[PDB]
């Protein structure tokens, strides 16, 4: 089998395992902050420098994966509490959309909310622009920020979340477990088939945006990941 | 929201918390052996003492829950390592079949195979008469040992076994995430009605059994679990 | 060359080639237990019985080896997590030093920290009497407790601690390599003159202790060795 | 802490996180075969794809790591066997030699012998222009083929070789602990400043060769790895 793990407790500058992209940037706390509090349509992503490969071509096997981390969203004086975080994945040529706009999009889609990739995105502001259901959401982003699925949740400033996501390559479903400072979980499964929307080699990573009048701190706290390819 | 979370690091003999049945025994070390190594077919589990509401009859919400566990399963001179563990949930009233053989049964169903339960059984001896696969495996059962799903797993000897378990209530899916000493994961998915197979109140716990000939270290090192119930 | 190996994936009662010395029990899962959880002052050590050639006064050499372990530390109630571990090399007529007050002396040495013995210790708790560090760590004995030097580490209870240790004759040079649960490393590496502090014929072996407050679970999974000396 | 681990216990094609230069090929096995035993001069290298940090010039922390790998090395008709395995560190940009004449160079340096890498050799031929032991060896290299230092050794033909590395940043000690097939261990240590002889990034990786006369299979079986860094 062939098996790509990694495990992070905290984030330095310079780790080659890791590429910024955008307004990221470490804090001396080995903390992760996605973006600029100072700049309009602030995004910043980061991703895992090596990619992965989810799908063999050859054996037509698509790997399964379980990654859990943790994030935290704090809001500031006294700008609107947006856009929130988007764990993705993408082909690994990934970068920020040009002239991506931050807000919505959550800097992997294009104003339209169209973009390559897959993800799970914990939304602090409702876009009607892009189908946001009314409230706080985790949702399932297949190409689009406009969610194939949403379920509703709640995000806490200052509160720090725990989400787990389990990638069955059999049943290609992609199930989510979050877990909120109260001790409450949400959970939000989705069959999405990795293999027909993405290529064979892909990164994983997390994306966050702001606006001009929204602006929080998306701060990643640790990152744990483990895909298994079936070489036969 | 309905919550209900636990998470013993250890377990201990006296803890009101916890439900012993059969041949189980709680090492100085705080783990819990499941079978007796001198006893032939030896059955033992374990299960949370204190019921859980998994749907409501009133609303018809199923809840979501989220668990993690540690299992060591090792060979003992020269008699075969089998049979396994399994992580079921069942009826608040259940117990170990009348008249249990063990063995193949895990000591969740009668000798056909069957029983009221849903679980993820970690099998490590190949029983025909329930038609398991050639080799080691994990497999989802409802109902009966005879899986309704299974995938190729190897159970080695010694070794400390880390599972991940995901259920969404919305999509009634049942996903295993199972991480191996040597970093590869496993993973298993199944859609399953809670709500259909089991009672409103049921019971969550493990269970191990071995045979005359067929005997092994079965060990659950930690458990968490948190389910929470939607209540609107 | 005289090469003496030997490989244990779990231990028994009873096996001649291992020596119980103290509160040493061994459970059912084939772990060995070192301290009585219930004792006074508990020291409990086990050593390979056969006594190994570490160096031949004919040849002047001195023989390499290389060696593997595993072990658990886990806290119980409330209770401090003393006081450790220690893989030793001393004279094959060892004992636990007359009146033992186990605790710091890690059952190697006598009250002042002294005794006769070579080894690593995963000290749990610090001693300010034997000039412990503040925290948790590694450190190389020699002769005595109060460490040659020691480099900062973290005991996390129930977590599964792999050891490799390689000692190299031609440099006298004695290196370990902890990888914690986490997936770290820490490493320490020391010359020591085996020739020169030890006798020709030596055992190896673990030793642990507690004392009134302090008391853990010390368990020793596995343990392979190897060791190779030139007669030329 | 800046941890980066990986495990082969197999390897396969296309899999990003290995990175193949010369007469490199993967067996159905999964095993490795460094050379072309139909080639004159033949070199294959295989790199771990992702470039290690493993001293910050911010801290001016060296990383600790610690490493196994298994490999084979099988004569073949009535060719001379010749010339051997290296374990190698160097700059991420690291290519084969310009021109290399394989052979004693093992790929890693020029006619000369030099060249910019630290590694651990397995050498079974005696290049008096390389100033070569008279018999198979274990030699540390550090810009040179001309090793070091070095330890006598013998090349079983198809026999499996083990071999553990132990890098300690503190006291900047390499250590070699390998074991043969007749259980037998061979080590040498070395203190290397990897600091002073390296670039911040590096990449590690084997590297076989061989000549016109000089051939033989070489085999990379197996791999683990983790180094960790202090980032404080
Ligand atoms: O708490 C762990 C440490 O205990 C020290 O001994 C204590 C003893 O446990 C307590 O009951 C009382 O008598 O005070 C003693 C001295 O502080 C050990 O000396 C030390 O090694 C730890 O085990
Ligand atoms: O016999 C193995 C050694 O060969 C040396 O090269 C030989 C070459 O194989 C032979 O055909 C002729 O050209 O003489 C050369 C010089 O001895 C390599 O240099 C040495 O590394 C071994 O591979
Ligand atoms: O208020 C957060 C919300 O802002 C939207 O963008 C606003 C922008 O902040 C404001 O300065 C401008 O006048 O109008 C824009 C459109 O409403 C973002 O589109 C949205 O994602 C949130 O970030
Ligand atoms: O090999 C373990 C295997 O045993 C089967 O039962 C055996 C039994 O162990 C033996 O004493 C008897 O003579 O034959 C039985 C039939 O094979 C169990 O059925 C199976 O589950 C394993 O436990
Ligand atoms: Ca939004
Ligand atoms: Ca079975
Ligand atoms: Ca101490
Ligand atoms: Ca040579
Ligand atoms: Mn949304
Ligand atoms: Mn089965
Ligand atoms: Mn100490
Ligand atoms: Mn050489």
């Amino acid at each position: 089998a062939e098996t790509v793990s990694f495990n992070f407790n905290s984030f330095s500058e310079g780790n080659p395992a890791i590429n910024f992209q955008g307004d990221v940037t470490v804090l001396s706390n080995g903390n992760i902050q996605l973006t600029n509090l100072n700049k309009v349509n602030s995004v910043g992503r980061v991703l895992y420098a090596m990619p992965v490969r989810i799908w063999s071509s050859a054996t037509g096997n698509v790997a399964s994966f379980l990654t859990s981390f943790s994030f935290e969203m704090k809001d500031i004086k006294d700008y609107d509490p947006a856009d929130g975080i988007i764990f993705f994945i993408a082909p690994e040529d990934t970068q920020i959309p040009a002239g991506s706009i931050g807000g919505g999009t959550l800097g992997v889609s294009d104003t339209k909310g169209a973009g390559h990739f897959v993800g799970v995105e914990f939304d602090t502001y409702s876009n009607s622009e892009y189908n946001d259901p009314p409230t706080d959401h985790v949702g399932i982003d297949v190409n689009s920020v406009d969610s194939v699925k949403t379920v509703p949740w709640n995000s806490v400033s200052g509160a720090v979340v725990k989400v787990t996501v389990i990638y069955d390559s059999s049943t290609k479903t992609l199930s989510v477990a979050v877990t909120n400072d109260n001790g409450d979980i949400t959970t939000i499964a989705q069959v999405v088939d990795l293999k027909a929307k993405l290529p064979e080699r892909v990164k994983f990573g997390f994306s966050a945006s702001g606006s001009l009048g929204g602006r929080q701190i998306h701060l990643i706290r640790s990152w744990s990941f483990t895909s298994t390819l079936i070489t036969t």
